[PDB]
């Protein structure tokens, strides 16, 4: 009965929050650890809820009041350039909604990583190097995808052409 009274509560605060929740914070206010919680949203998935972990938090996913533009991009840089490409694409206003990186073993391998200001980007970046942060590795070149959303067509071009003067898209060859 307590795991479902818990499982009911996420539903409530993932449908009524607009912002990512963590692991930690949905754990304190359930007094489980956060690897309950991992197991909680792993059975609402199978329960076919729409429930996605980001690297920020923990989102119930639902449409937007207007249509937003969205586009796939192939990208490419050096292993010390990560944090200056998704910087510069928060900056534009642009949602870095995942990476998907080709991995030889694995096949495509894609990160639901919502990063969408400053702070979830320089925080990301820390935590990637603090553990083993090798999802781009030296296999693909630092070759990647990412799937950008924007509000217009018009601000995905300008955040992507920023990316070419930088050197961080992928050269059509
Ligand atoms: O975009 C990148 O460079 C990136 C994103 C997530 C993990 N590693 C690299
Ligand atoms: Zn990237």
């Amino acid at each position: 009965i307590l795991g479902e009274e818990r499982r009911s509560l996420l539903i409530k605060w993932l449908k009524a929050s607009d912002t990512p929740l963590t692991g930690a914070e949905l754990a304190k206010r359930t007094n489980v650890s956060r690897q309950v919680i991992v197991q909680d949203v792993s059975l609402l998935k199978a329960k076919n809820h729409p429930i996605l972990a980001t690297a920020q938090g923990y989102i119930y996913m639902k449409e937007a009041n207007t249509v937003q533009a969205q586009r796939v991009v192939a990208c490419q840089h050096g292993p010390a350039d990560m944090k200056d490409e998704l910087l510069t694409l928060v900056d534009h206003g642009v949602l870095i909604k995942d990476v998907t990186v080709d991995h030889p073993v694995y096949g495509d391998i894609t990160a639901s990583l919502h990063l969408k200001s400053r702070k979830d980007v320089a925080l990301f970046c820390k935590r990637m190097e603090e553990s083993n942060g090798t999802l781009l590795s030296t296999l693909t070149k630092g070759v990647h995808m990412h799937t950008l959303e924007a509000e217009s067509e018009a601000i995905l071009d300008e955040a992507i052409r920023a990316l070419e003067e930088k050197g961080y898209l992928l050269n059509s060859f």
